DNA sequence: ACCCTCCCCTTAGGGGAGGGT
DNA sequence: ACCCTCCCCTTAGGGGAGGGT
């Protein structure tokens, strides 16, 4: 013979007053009685135990409206019921996880692109590999390159990594050209960072790699005139201390803010590879 | 000099319409322009990478309004951002993941009960430890004793557990009892789960454990002419075969379904320890 | 002091409809 | 065919206010 006013519930069970009398019209923990004059909800001692599989239920992080059907079931069918809410947990997880790791090669990109040391000279050096899948740029040249251009790449890299193109690229032969229009794009590709089976791949995409190899690069931020000097500055180089190509030019260019609110700017990156 | 259709857009990139029209009122990615006549949206071939940041965001799961500020920032910055992100994907991490291992214990619990082989009659088992907490119950008796009376334990166990009670209990000590009313409770106990050091816990408990040892113990659905007869035989049980107790009873009810929608029940499960 | 109720906020869009080229 | 807009749905409550014992 005892009731508990819904505050003295709201004590007794760790609950939010609002979330309780949410309960009653969600129609889930209804007081025991209401006083019909007052309105006032009286919750019975015994209905306390509901407002256990509820608690676990919300902390396990079940809809409400799943609890509902939740409730009526016995032992080894809530049973079950928990096993399915632990495939689950487990399962965030492991997507969830997933991301972690990616987000660190990410990360140990983003910070690499920054320590260039000699932004604007050329820089020689000992690189790792780069997983990437690229296409064959049907007559693209710096000049015409879009983004559009890019598409087909970029929703397969989606798919697969979830996370979209940061810094995209292209490569091009190795000549010493006289100017810009002397030059067009040959492959034009995308790094890619989803050790997993990339699947599905149509044919006329190439899943490859940007061998670890002799690395004669320069960087800058994007600027035509500029652009031009420092693939000269490069070619100038090799020629100088003569060295032997191996590969064709990996330019790689990689936005370097995302405003909107202003005129954008991309810290390119040409690179070739040399023995 | 080339402009994309919002559905090219949604093509391009891969997003519902719904959705940039949506970023477009957000204010994030707005149209390059809006036909003032058809209100159509049309887009610039630059804006795209925009795309890619909030696509990026979001994957990563970051609230729209996060990602407006997120894109004014540079390189440096913006990468401290993905940390953040980062500590964040990690804590959800290890969060959930505990619960994880948390919910096996709840099973291989749960499990445990249902696998009673001789509901009705006494059982003889070597059983592993229980880590609980219990308070001493200041003269609750098998009458008595309610819900409210249990609050504080409880409270404690979901801070440190986050998971509440599910199976409640009590010790009472062992006697050749005439009557109910012969017997008064000692302590009320609470399972203890999350292996944490349990902290802040004031005196007036005290964390234990019910010793893996030797039990003599039985189980039903409670009744009260049941209740009895079961404590009954028990007491005969012991006394027949003469063994040797070693602790007092452990008496502990767990609720069978949680609907509201019908009369409630509860798989009761007295104890005692041999040797 | 407690309670009750009504209302208006929070996110990220989706569906669906009418209407217009 | 594409687009545009308006509207009304989805969750789990919170705050806040007025009013009543
Ligand atoms: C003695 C015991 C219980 C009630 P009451 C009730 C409580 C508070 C205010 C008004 C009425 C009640 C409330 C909640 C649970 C059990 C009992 C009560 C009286 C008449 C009809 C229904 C309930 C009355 C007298
Ligand atoms: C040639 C090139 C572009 C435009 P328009 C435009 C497109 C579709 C329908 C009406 C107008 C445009 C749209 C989006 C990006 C660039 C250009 C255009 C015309 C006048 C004023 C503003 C835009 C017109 C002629
Ligand atoms: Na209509
Ligand atoms: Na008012
Ligand atoms: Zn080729
Ligand atoms: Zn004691």
């Amino acid at each position: 013979e005892s009731y508990y006013s819904i505050g003295e519930v709201s004590k007794l069970a760790n609950v939010s007053i609002k979330a309780l009398r949410y309960y009653d019209k969600i129609d889930l923990f209804k007081p025991a009685y209401v006083d019909p004059d007052t309105s006032y909800r009286y919750y019975t001692d015994s209905q306390l135990i509901h407002l256990d599989l509820i608690k676990s239920l919300k902390y396990i992080g079940t809809p409400l409206e799943e609890m509902k059907k939740a409730q009526d079931l016995e032992m080894e069918e809530l049973f079950a019921f928990y096993t399915e809410q632990e495939r689950q947990i487990r399962e965030k997880l492991d997507f969830l996880s997933a991301l972690e790791q990616t987000i660190s090669l990410v990360k140990k990109r983003m910070k690499r692109q920054m320590e260039y040391p000699a932004l604007g000279e050329v820089f020689v050096l000992d690189e790792e590999e780069i997983r990437i899948i690229q296409t064959e740029a049907e007559g693209i040249g710096p000049e015409n390159v879009l983004n559009a251009s890019y598409s087909k790449l970029k929703k397969f890299i989606e798919s697969a990594d979830g996370f979209t193109n940061n810094s995209y690229g292209a490569t091009f032969s190795f000549q010493p050209y006289t100017s810009i229009d002397e030059m067009t794009y040959r492959h034009i590709f995308t790094p890619v960072l989803t050790n997993k089976q990339i699947s599905s791949i149509t044919p006329d995409m190439e899943i490859t790699t940007i061998p670890k190899g002799r690395y004669a690069c320069i960087a800058y931020n994007f600027s035509p005139e500029h652009y031009f000097l420092n693939l000269q500055k490069l070619i100038k180089y090799i020629a100088d201390r003569q060295l032997t190509v191996v590969s064709d030019v990996y330019e790689l260019i990689i936005p370097i803010h995302y405003s909107p609110k202003k005129q954008e700017e991309y810290r390119v990156e040409m690179k070739i590879r040399i023995a």
